[PDB]
């Protein structure tokens, strides 16, 4: 029995519970009428994520081979981006990933702690009034500035990039605007790369350009695709991580009391938010080169697989009978896999942990009484099916 993912994300908790119930391999419908499989249990996700029969090569997708995927499908930017580390495996994946991954180790991202701290304090300084949209005024700008600095993007481009990524991630973007959004994104990223080719810097775009002389030899198009990937994957997720941590503390007063009183550390808030309420509900997209058994089902060769990180985060087989609860003090035998698992594991994990690990204590140090300004049930997800993304975060600064 297929689960059609709600394009309007009207009850994400209920949909996640249905996906777990239908697992480990659930039949699902992506917005736009595209049928795929979703892995929704922790153990089977880890196996599929390291299974060499589950590849990123879209030429393996039967629906792609048959020409049944429209180029103006709103999800096309997520399902079929340009060639980058995201869309390859094997030796090509190593070549396309190594520079970025090594630039983002925990040791390397510490270099940015000062910039992240200064950005955080500057944003907190500008909060005005008793009630604010903390997403628009804080959680959204911080990771956009951070990834823009990382990648050498001109800060003057960030307002437009924000407008474009809103369309990129929405299920409701009309066909002409799907296409126009991807073309304009390509232009902004190409302009950034062209600028760094002329004057190479410490930013990661410059580093990729230099390595394409000096070893890795990514093509011009692959560098632009990698830049777009880094901005897409690095701002949207980190914003939701900060938003969801504030929501979770505001809906669990004992957990808020623990961390604000020093009985638990902020890292535990971040890690439990990642497990309980990941920024990334689903990851597109993998394809079976051969029939693959999953539980009592067979994933047929040529079919597609998404990984339902949101659903599997609350898998009771992984975390026990309290897996559906937000508990920053929990003991579990299984660490969460909200950054993925295997070769494609998020290279930005340390940077996101640093951003959230700086932003959250700074926020509550400035505003110890900070609370949602509305009952949490009134918060509304944007029509973004792969990301847990809220329209706004009304907050009383207290
Ligand atoms: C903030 C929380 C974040 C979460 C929850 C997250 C989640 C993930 C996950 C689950 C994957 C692997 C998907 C899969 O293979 O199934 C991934 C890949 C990736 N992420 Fe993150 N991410 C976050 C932040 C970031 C940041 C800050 C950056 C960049 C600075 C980034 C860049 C990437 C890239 C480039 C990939 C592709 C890696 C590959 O396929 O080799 N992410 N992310």
């Amino acid at each position: 029995t297929r689960i059609a993912l709600d394009p309007f994300v009207s009850d994400l908790e209920a949909e996640s519970a249905a996906l777990r119930a239908a697992g480990p391999l659930a039949a699902v419908e992506l917005p736009g009428g595209v049928p795929v499989w979703a892995v929704t249990h922790h153990a089977e996700a880890k196996k599929l994520l390291t299974d060499p029969r589950l590849v990123k090569d879209i030429n393996v997708w039967g629906a792609w081979q048959r020409g049944e995927i429209a180029p103006d499908w709103p999800l096309i930017g997520l399902a079929n981006p340009g060639r980058s580390m995201l869309t390859v495996d094997g030796a090509d994946h190593r070549r396309m990933r190594t520079l970025v991954a090594q630039a983002l180790t925990p040791r390397r991202v510490e270099q940015m702690r000062e910039r992240i701290t200064k950005l955080t304090e500057e944003l907190l300084d500008r909060l005005t009034g008793e009630v604010v949209d903390l997403k628009a005024d804080f959680a959204y700008p911080l990771p956009m500035y951070v990834v823009a600095d990382l990648m050498g993007i001109d800060e003057a481009r960030l307002p437009r990039l924000g407008e474009l990524f809103e369309k990129f991630f929405s299920t409701q973007t009309p066909p002409a605007e799907v296409i126009a959004t991807l073309t304009e994104l390509a232009g902004i990223m190409a302009e950034t790369v062209a600028a760094k080719r002329a004057a190479p810097g410490d930013d990661l775009t410059s580093a990729l350009i230099l390595a394409s002389e000096d070893g890795d030899h990514l093509t011009d198009a692959e560098i632009v695709s990698t830049l777009q990937l880094m901005v897409a994957a690095g701002h949207e997720t980190t914003i939701s991580l900060i938003v969801n941590a504030v929501v979770n503390l505001s809906t669990h007063p004992e957990q808020r009391a623990l961390v604000l009183s020093g009985e638990a550390d902020w890292s535990s808030v971040v890690e439990e938010t990642l497990r309980y309420s990941t920024p990334t509900s689903h990851v597109l997209i993998r394809f079976a080169t051969e029939d693959v058994p999953v539980g009592d089902k067979v994933l047929p060769a040529g079919d597609a697989l998404i990984v339902s990180y949101g659903a599997l985060g609350r898998d009771e087989a992984a975390h026990g009978p309290t897996a559906g609860e937000f508990d920053i003090t929990r003991s579990t035998e299984n660490r969460h896999i909200s950054f993925g698992h295997g070769p494609h594991v998020c290279p930005g994990a340390a940077l996101s942990r640093l951003e959230a690990g700086v932003a959250l204590p700074a926020l509550y140090a400035r505003f110890p009484k900070l609370d949602l300004a509305v009952p949490a049930a009134e918060l509304r997800n944007k029509p973004v099916v792969t990301q847990n993304d809220l329209f706004e975060l009304p907050v009383r600064l207290g």
